[PDB]
């Protein structure tokens, strides 16, 4: 029961982190993927 | 100096009109100027 409640917390608080949106400085890497994929290519 | 007077007032007032931007469907063209320089020439 205890580890199962941790698992479960765990799951809700990593959800809570990502809706906040950090616009990190690596998306370059897909960011790229614009200007091949859907336009050149 | 009438003449004069109107132009200067004029002239004055094109480029308070310029502060506020704005352009409709004409700006289309000039992305694919963008599109040009930016990718395939």
């Amino acid at each position: 029961v205890k580890h199962t409640a941790k698992a479960e917390n765990m799951i809700q608080l990593q959800f809570r982190m990502e809706q906040m949106v950090f616009c990190q400085d690596q998306i370059y890497s897909v960011v790229l993927k614009k200007v091949r994929e859907e336009i050149f290519n």
